[PDB]
């Protein structure tokens, strides 16, 4: 009941005591593990508010005191009154700092208390929406000098009035099915090319098109805006070392940003609250580029290096993915705009879990996603045991929008 | 209850059934997942249910469920366990067994070949010459001159646990390591305490960067007792990059045979403390692991350096680049010196389809993610992309103390 994880690589031994507030399940048994599955009223919403504020009382160092109890009487009063309550502005930032530092399956943790919450809650149409949305672009892009953000629209109500946003995230290239039977762009969104053109959108059908955004207030059917261009921070994808590389016509966005994601918050419920950071190396490099269900690009840069394809023995693949992420680093740093190779990261990881174990208990973590989809033993994470479980505040998965719209 | 894994890459979805015969706990619970940490004597009063439990398997599998040959069976071993307080299984049954424990290893990528195992029953052995004599045979045989046989050679089951029969060794064949004086380490950094024991029982170590280590091995709870391999029947791969001919003079080496001595085979409650079994190397075990870890001989740095990779900032991806290039070596020595190995490609494509099958034969392959992946290029196999489920089922494998924490020493 009090957890030990072990560092296989250093011998470091850390124990953990904050699992003992874990709330959530994690869809496991006694007898039987589900670490890689990829997702396994009025009374409830009280004890969910008190838990929280005794936390955020609890952080303040007002554990107990009058304001506390006034607060917790505050909230109490409106709940039965309005069967909801709105956060204090301290409360949300609160919210979502820590729901970034429960988020077991992000890597980029250590940064967690230097977030900027764009508090979007008189938020009331789509072109409010958009234009909060730009502002936070730009805020967090910032010419390449990233700044991590959040942006909070209004909390649902009766999930009738929701906010959302359609898109997954904030910047992605477009995906067009051929008469080819091949795919142009980007396949993983290749579904959300189609509905934004069957809400409207003008496709002009290339490789590396921005989506445009699709945006849904107060319930409402929703919208297309188009980002301004020069919002959009882009870099080209050259090799130090490959001149021919330019020639694949290669680029990506800098800003990374979730948009699809629900942030709960002592019971109250986010569905519209885009996020960004900077990218890891490896979420471009290996993930977006080389997964066969993407773009896939691996034989055409292995043919490029003229290498013997013949046998996967001969490691080509593996090969031309280390260059393509040497690329990919590469562009970004010089073109200024903030990235972090996997070593680094992973690195600054180890140290928040022993910040996290030392002043909290414990950090909750999901190895499967920590570690790097390359060269994973060479990094610190490999060798590390890591506890998962879910605290609250949370950023939670929630259904697409399409399979849910009352149009 | 049914419960389905996907696969993200092909959209393949799969129905494990197989997880209700599960009994075993995983060290999980629907508040904590411990899926990472890599580790979370027996009276007549729980043995005969387990034994019913494997013989009914075992009986099921042959197709005689219910038979007169099976409910005489039962029969016997219940009138045995109660007379004797234990059983001995039957070859066939040892058999089953021991390839039924492979096949539920969750943690094994290679259990496509499960069917193929050659199983040497070494139970009438009594001796620590008896194991060593068995132990040589093992390793002539599935050495095969590189063309190489999976197989297990299974020693006399624990009795009162005062008994046991324990191979010392993690492993059949692995290099010394000796810490010098100045802190630093000659040879295999994983095998110092080992290396050390044995110096102390008696071995005169050339202290190299590649010795053979020798067998200790514990006979019926006796202290055990020291025995080398004889070197002919060590087959070793010199390993050299087929571009970089600098690589060569690197210096290094790795053996052939893969074969794991120190876990615990359980067989219908019967317990196996010496059970040392082999297959082939998966090129990432020496390439990734055992080169390049910080905690092995971690040449990461000396092979960069010959490369002229820039290592001033990891951001140049220079250790990804040398992992690479080693990696390369490896397989490219073992298929010139016609060793048998197998690349993490291949090995984990094989897999997908052992699993595929597995579920529309059996019903689930039990499977850990965090072990099937291999420590390289991780997206670029198919495993990564796929879900799997991980649970316990008996016959199995399992970790077991070290001898030297518990071994009461006679003198
Ligand atoms: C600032 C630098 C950051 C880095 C380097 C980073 C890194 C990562 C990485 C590599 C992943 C894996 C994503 C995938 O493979 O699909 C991830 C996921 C995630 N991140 Fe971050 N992140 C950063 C900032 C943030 C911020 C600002 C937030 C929220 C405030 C956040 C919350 C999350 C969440 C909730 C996930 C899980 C997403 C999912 O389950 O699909 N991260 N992060
Ligand atoms: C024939 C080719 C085989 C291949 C390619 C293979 C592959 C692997 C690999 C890569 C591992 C992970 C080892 C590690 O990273 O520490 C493993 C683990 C394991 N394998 Fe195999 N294996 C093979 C044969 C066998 C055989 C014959 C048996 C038993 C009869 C077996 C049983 C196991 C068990 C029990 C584990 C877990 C080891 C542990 O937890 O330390 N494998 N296998
Ligand atoms: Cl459950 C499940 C099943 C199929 C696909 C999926 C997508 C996971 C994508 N995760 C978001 C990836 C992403 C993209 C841009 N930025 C970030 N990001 C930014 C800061 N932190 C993370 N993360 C989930
Ligand atoms: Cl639980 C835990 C904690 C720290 C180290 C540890 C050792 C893992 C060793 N795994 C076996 C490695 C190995 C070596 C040679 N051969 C094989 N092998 C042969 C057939 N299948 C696997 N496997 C366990
Ligand atoms: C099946 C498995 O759970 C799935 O492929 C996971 C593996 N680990 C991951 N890790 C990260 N960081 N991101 C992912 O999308 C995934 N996908
Ligand atoms: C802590 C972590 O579970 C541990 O390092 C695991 C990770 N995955 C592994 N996978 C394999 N095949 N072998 C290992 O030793 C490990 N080690
Ligand atoms: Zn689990």
């Amino acid at each position: 009941r009090f957890l030990k994880v072990k560092n296989w690589e250093t011998d470091v031994v850390l124990t953990d005591t904050l699992h003992l507030k874990s709330t959530l399940e994690t869809g496991c048994t006694e007898h039987i593990c589900m670490g890689s599955i990829m997702l396994p009223t009025k009374d409830q919403l009280f004890p969910l508010a008190k838990e929280f504020l005794d936390q955020y009382y609890s952080s303040i160092k007002r554990f107990g005191s009058k304001a506390h109890m006034d607060r917790l009487e505050e909230v109490n009063k409106e709940i039965e009154s309005t069967s909801t309550y709105q956060l204090k502005d301290t409360e949300l930032i609160y919210g979502a700092k820590h729901a970034w530092r429960n988020a077991s399956r992000c890597v980029g943790r250590i940064q967690w208390s230097k977030l900027q919450v764009f508090d979007a809650r008189d938020c009331t149409t789509a072109h409010g929406m958009f234009n909060y949305i730009c502002n936070h672009v730009k805020y967090a892009t910032n010419k390449g000098n990233l700044r991590s953000a959040i942006t909070i629209f209004p909390q649902r109500t009766d999930g009738k009035h929701d906010f959302r946003v359609w898109n997954s995230q904030l910047i992605r290239y477009a995906g067009y099915k051929q008469p080819d039977g091949s795919t142009l762009g980007d396949p993983a969104n290749v579904q959300f090319t189609e509905i934004c053109i069957q809400q409207g959108w003008k496709a002009p059908r290339g490789r590396f098109d921005v989506l445009p955004l699709l945006l849904q207030a107060n319930g409402n059917d929703p919208e297309l805006f188009q980002i301004p261009p020069e919002l959009v921070l882009e870099v080209p994808i050259r090799h130090p070392k490959f001149d021919w590389f330019k020639d694949l016509g290669l680029k990506w966005y800098g800003l990374p940003a979730v948009s699809n994601m629900l942030l709960e918050i002592g019971g109250l419920e986010f569905s519209a609250c885009p996020f960004s950071g900077w990218y890891m190396g490896t979420e471009i490099g290996v993930r977006d580029y080389c997964d066969n269900s993407r773009y896939n690009i691996l034989e055409e840069v292995a043919k490029k290096m003229d290498l013997d394809m013949r046998k996967t023995s001969s490691l080509w693949k593996d090969q031309a993915l280390v260059e393509i992420n040497i690329a990919v680093l590469y562009s970004f740093q010089s073109d200024k705009v903030t990235i972090v190779d996997h070593h680094s990261a992973t690195e600054s990881f180890i140290k928040h879990m022993e910040n996290e174990y030392r002043c909290r208990g414990g950090c909750p973590a999901d190895w499967v996603w920590i570690v790097p989809p390359m060269s994973g033993s060479i990094t610190p994470v490999f060798h590390q045991e890591m506890l998962n479980y879910r605290l609250t505040p949370s950023f939670e998965y929630q259904p697409d929008p399409w399979n849910t719209h009352v149009w």
